[PDB]
């Protein structure tokens, strides 16, 4: 089978055949696209075929599809599977399967980078301080005073389901959010529920706008522990504006390390329930979104007040206006300190390339258009016009569970 | 199977059963979602008539009636002897507001129920056409305090008869190739210019020229007329504090008007219906202005606002990008044409939405299109889940006339 896609502005046509390797499902029917929906223990039965299907994929990788090296290592795999109900992978297996789970992200518009991954190999972990301590390696590493470098730390597999490791932060870098008694929130409205656990877990919270929140970690299964992440590995920047001087007295900043922390990596069947990983932000990520969204710090009225903009009408489009401004002033800022960012045209015309590349030497590229195409000035992006083709690919990053709502304490 | 959609930015949910009404297939699989895709006899007549007249008798509340057994004996005699059937003024109506109450990538349809529906069944020739379409031009535009309308044309009978607009829109600017290599007026509008000229058009040549209206009777070759100028609104557009904006010569008109759409009701098809209602200022200001294979303006309004265009990150197309649709609401408020921003437009469809979910079970609605081409987040629209699905009657898209047209 062969689907094409179009290009609506430069009537490029591509053709997709690697969705014939798609496995999982989308949410779709041929009755229903559920392509706008957020959100649409294993046996040695189930585990074998998966094991032997990515390691087909990885042996094909290295040019060894069929040799005695690969012939051995599926029989290797088979006995182990067979005598323990799982298996390990290879260090090479596991950096082969990390990097290519990112480049299966059909939401990520980053994925030109996909094949520069530094995979930190924390299978070994056997504690809440020791995954504390590979976490303030990983995030030491990747921020690499600004010059932000992407990573990944993967802790031990999933077992029994029993004794998971999970990050309980959604992301390692966050501010908190405080709800007062008035309805008002102070801080990030969007982590109140998870700063409320951290206080309930002991922690102090300062009770700013800003404050970095400590790392709730669970080893092996067991109750998570408080940690809090070393200030001085806390890379943060004030933001302000190149021409407005007012901007500074918004009093905003924000961290430079994007960093997931709450997703499952799948490889070969394997299920790494803790694998933390970052690369560096996209300036809307923050100037729209973790700014401007309605259910966050929502800063459009002060800004528009600032620039004395008509806001007795929305028709006077002051709010877009607002938004630009803010946008202009994050990228200022995160260049002016040398971190790393990229604007919404250049991250999205790369990815176009990357895109073009992968169907030419992959056969295609999974790609989740609602959210590839940037929260703002969409159009004038050039992935707008570019249709794409939506499916799921192994190696992966899953969403799954959050902690709280299914952890069995101990006490 | 009872699905439920989330706004992310307010937490409410709501249930969805009106899919499990839906008929036509989406292009999506349980292995692939083409969400982003732009495009993808007496038997089969007798059911389709049936769920319509089916769903039409429930509308009014004499569900199961005799005048609805009736309807139905009716309708299926006439199917069985005349191999189609004809529509009642009532049902006519009902089906065209329902088509455009199920489409899905229509943001403005919290209008649905208020729609003018001009009945042209009985028109015969080009020239009868014509003057139908003059005359909804002239009801729709009403001097600027625009009305939503549709004019529907006779039904097909054996496909070779089709009645066709050939136009994509009722009003648009032609597109010439110049010697220079490059692109006189509207791009998108070059190939079906050259049918025009073709056809014998004498084109002006000009950036802004409306093009005539080609129209196809009875399944007949297509003729040309010339839409009356003095009822074609159009707008110059200008900017509120940007004294410049005047010099580069831009206007649009005032009248949206979709001509190349299949109406489906009841297992008939309307191959010719053009509706129109009002224009979504980012329509103009974003796509038709800012594409880069349309009037492609970025750079140029850019350059008058002398922004640092040597590097992406000072986000100056985002800047000029904001001022071009100020000024494309601003001329349209000022010379009082209705349009709507963005942001209205798109809190109005999420009041429409709870109302459909409230009272008929769920919206369809096709989120790629919902959300608006700039400022996406910052409206409702983004945050909100949305499901698709096909519901009939409907809009659909149908092959360009000429290449199917045997002349
Ligand atoms: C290096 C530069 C990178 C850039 C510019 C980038 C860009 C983005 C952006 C803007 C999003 C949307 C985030 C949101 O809307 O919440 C995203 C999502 C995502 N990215 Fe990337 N990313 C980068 C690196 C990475 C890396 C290193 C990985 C994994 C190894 C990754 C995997 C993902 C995944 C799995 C998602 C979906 C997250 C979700 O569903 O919440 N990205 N990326
Ligand atoms: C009166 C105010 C209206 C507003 C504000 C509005 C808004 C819009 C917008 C912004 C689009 C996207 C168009 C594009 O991006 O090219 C659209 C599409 C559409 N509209 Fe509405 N519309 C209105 C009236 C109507 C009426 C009266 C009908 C039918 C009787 C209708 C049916 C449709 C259909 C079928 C589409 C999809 C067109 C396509 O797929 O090319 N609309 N509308
Ligand atoms: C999933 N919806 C909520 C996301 C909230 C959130 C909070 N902090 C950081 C991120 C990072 C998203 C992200 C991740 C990576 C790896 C790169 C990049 N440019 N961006 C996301
Ligand atoms: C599908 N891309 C081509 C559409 C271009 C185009 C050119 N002129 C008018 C419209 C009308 C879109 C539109 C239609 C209606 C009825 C209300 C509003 N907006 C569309
Ligand atoms: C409901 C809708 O799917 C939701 O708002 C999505 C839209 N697209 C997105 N795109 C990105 N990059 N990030 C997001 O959080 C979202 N949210
Ligand atoms: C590829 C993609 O489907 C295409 O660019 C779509 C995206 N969303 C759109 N949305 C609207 N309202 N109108 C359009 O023409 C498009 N074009
Ligand atoms: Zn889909």
């Amino acid at each position: 089978r062969f689907l094409k896609v179009k290009n609506w502005e430069t009537d490029v046509v591509l053709t997709d055949t690697l969705h014939l390797k798609s496995t999982l499902e989308t949410g779709c029917t041929e009755h229903i696209c559920m392509g706008s929906i957020m959100l649409p223990v294993r046996t040695k039965d189930q585990l074998f075929p998966l094991a032997k299907e990515f390691l087909d994929q990885y042996y094909s990788s290295i040019k060894r599809f069929g040799s005695k090296a690969h012939m051995d290592r599926l029989e290797e795999v088979n006995k182990e599977i067979e005598s323990t109900s799982t298996y390990q992978l290879k260090d090479t297996e596991l950096i082969y399967g990390a990097k290519h789970a990112w480049r299966n992200a059909s939401r990520c518009v980053g994925r030109i980078q996909w094949s520069k991954l530094q995979v930190f190999d924390a299978r070994d972990c056997t504690t809440a301080h020791g995954m504390f301590n590979y976490i303030c390696n990983h995030v030491k590493y990747a921020t690499n005073k600004g010059n932000l470098r992407s990573a990944i730390t993967i802790f031990p597999q999933r077992t029994d389901g029993k004794h998971d490791f999970r990050v309980w932060n959604s992301q390692l870098i966050r501010y908190a959010g405080y709800k007062q008694p008035d309805g008002s929130t102070l801080g990030d409205p969007a982590n109140v529920q998870f700063t409320e656990i951290c206080i309930q877990q002991g922690w102090k919270a300062p009770r700013g706008r800003f404050d970095v929140l400590p790392l709730l970690l669970q080893a092996n299964g067991n109750d998570p522990e408080l940690f809090q992440i070393p200030p001085e590995l806390v890379l943060e920047v004030p933001i302000r504006h190149p021409k407005f001087d007012w901007f500074k007295d918004l009093g905003l900043k924000w961290y430079g390390l994007p960093a997931v922390s709450n997703m499952l990596l799948e490889i070969g069947g394997l299920e790494f329930s803790a694998c933390p990983f970052s690369g560096w932000y996209m300036g809307t990520e923050i100037g729209v979104r973790d700014y401007c969204d309605n259910s966050r710090y929502n800063i459009l009225e002060e800004v528009a007040k600032k620039m004395d903009l008509d806001m007795r009408k929305t028709s006077s489009l002051w709010k877009d206006q607002a938004l630009v401004e803010i946008n202009i002033a994050v990228l200022y800022s995160f260049q002016s300190d040398k971190v790393t960012i990229v604007d919404h045209h250049s991250a999205t015309e790369s990815f176009i390339k990357h895109m073009e590349n992968e169907y030419r030497c992959r056969g295609g590229c999974p790609a989740d258009w609602v959210w590839i195409v940037p929260p703002m000035s969409g159009s004038i992006t050039p992935v707008f016009h570019q249709e794409m083709l939506n499916y799921r690919l192994t190696p992966s990053f899953e969403y799954q569970p959050d902690p709280w709502n299914t952890h069995v304490w101990k006490g």
